[PDB]
């Protein structure tokens, strides 16, 4: 177990071996349902340790090799169990107040991590869909509390700082305020749009209208309007294809625990069906060279998304 | 159509808006674009992501946009439709595939426009390869792919600091993770492997561009690819889908700090289920492994012994 580093890309690899279950080994009882000694009862939201953590509190001594940088796999890997119900398809299927509690519980986990003062980064994300390898069907999300900043966020951080120095302001605010044609949804505190620089077949970024760099700075009405943002956007993506779409959601926010004027937090949602509902796989172009292609303009895709989003209201 | 640029990550997006008989293969011999009496072809892609005469790029106020100017090609690797993998083909056939790609790169080098020549191959229905007929893709590009750009910086910077090629140094020290070598090439699982079955194939001589390769090096490349890809085909029980990409320098001047290599990402975990790049990977560029690169190198190397031939 250790965090290795790629000397050409700077990307980190969370090496944490665990034995892999054989095809004759049952999947076994849902690890996220209430009523087991692990899970307890009477809860709405359960944050618990991942069964196979990629970062741990007292990690083994890192494997070393002369030319390479290795960091101890230190921190927390957690599962946010989003509801006690097993057969709900999606986060978007849950009631607004249930979404609020999930968000509030995540915010609160971040506070704990902030206070504690070690963890460099709080990474919240969600994978959805059998077709992208989500075998555990019970709605859930993930938190990694990390000793390092995620390389992708680290790159966004540098480019953000360098525009703030040059022009005096945050580029994200400037981008959010200007954008309206590619708008998918907005309310008192959040804007959700297909970015100009979209890479995935149905992409939406969700920004707060006010400049927040950290989850923990959100006002209780911000957190509430966020639940509504997430619900309706996710609902739009669940309906646009004609069949529920697999998707990846990540929270991009500043490192722990001090705020920033140049970086502005956002949720990125990569919806992984093309317009015709066949799956889009990240292949040689994407994984091999970080080159993306789109068979359809982002502007046209915001339309389809916004049009399908109309059905969701109710 | 145009190439858009992500202002936060530096990444490029190739935006390009877009009846035939069932059982028709557009890469099969006797096709409208193919003809007959051929062993290998490099064709224009039917729905190219770059082209020679691209329309005016769609400009936006806060973003950089560049014309979608380049060549998108398919490499039909064989006339036979029914061959599963590049690695089922004989050494001589793989030699003509390599040679063809090299000649097309030389052409692109001489013509003097293209910034980058990107050769890659996707394999397997599970990762979206719906045209089963053995093929490879070339993108001749007006920019340097961002992952390759990054590798260049970091190799450049190391070179300046330590006065030698980091890649040449890395290749010398590979023993434990070695999977195969021959006269001109080494194949190993890198210490920094991020996919479940990753193998990089490097030339022993320092080379930066495919077109510098000698006839003997090409022949030995043919073999290294065959045996390595044979190893990954066998390692999990059934044929494994995979991605292969050639990381080489920009066109057309050789680099002392960068050293060409092929990366192969075999996408089954040891258990034989498909790994998908997800939120950690796409959303954060963090990668996880459930098995050490060392143990995986041993598993591949053990599977590879069956392939020596
Ligand atoms: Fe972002
Ligand atoms: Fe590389
Ligand atoms: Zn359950
Ligand atoms: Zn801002
Ligand atoms: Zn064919
Ligand atoms: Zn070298």
């Amino acid at each position: 177990m250790e965090i290795r580093k790629d000397p050409f890309t700077g990307e980190y690899i969370l090496v944490s071996p665990h034995r892999l279950k054989r095809p004759w080994q049952p999947e076994g009882a849902c690890p996220f349902c209430p009523g087991a000694p692990e899970t307890g009862r009477g809860w709405d939201v359960l944050i618990l340790p991942n069964r196979y953590p990629v970062v741990t509190e007292n990690p083994p001594e890192p494997t070393a090799e002369d030319l390479y940088e290795v960091i101890p796999a230190r921190g927390s890997s957690l599962v946010v169990v989003e509801t006690p119900q097993h057969d709900v398809d999606d986060l978007s299927d849950l009631p607004l107040g249930q979404i609020k509690k999930i968000l509030t519980a995540v915010a609160e986990a971040q506070r704990k991590a902030e206070k504690e003062g070690n963890a460099a980064y709080f990474l919240f994300f969600r994978n959805k869909g059998k077709e992208i390898g989500v075998s555990l069907t019970h709605p859930h999300s993930q938190i990694y509390i990390l000793p390092v900043v995620p390389p992708r966020v680290r790159a966004e951080l540098q480019a953000s700082y360098e525009w703030y120095v040059k022009h005096g302001s945050c580029l994200h605010c400037r981008i959010v305020e200007k954008e309206e044609k590619r708008l998918v949804f907005q309310n008192r505190n959040w804007k959700a749009f297909v970015p100009f620089y979209a890479k995935w077949p149905h992409e939406v970024h969700i920004y707060p209208k006010r400049h927040r760099s950290l989850l923990t700075e959100l006002t209780d009405e911000e957190v509430a309007d966020l639940a509504e943002a997430l619900k309706i956007t996710l609902c739009a993506l669940k309906q646009v294809a004609g069949i529920p779409m697999p998707y990846i959601m990540v929270l991009h926010q500043a490192p722990l625990p001090r705020p920033t004027q140049y970086y502005h937090l956002h949720f990125e949602i990569y919806g992984m069906y093309r317009p015709d509902g066949k799956l889009k796989h990240a292949a040689g172009a994407e994984l091999g060279a970080s080159l993306f292609t789109l068979d359809t303009t982002p502007e046209e895709t915001a339309a389809r998304i916004k049009a399908a989003l109309q059905k969701c209201l109710k």
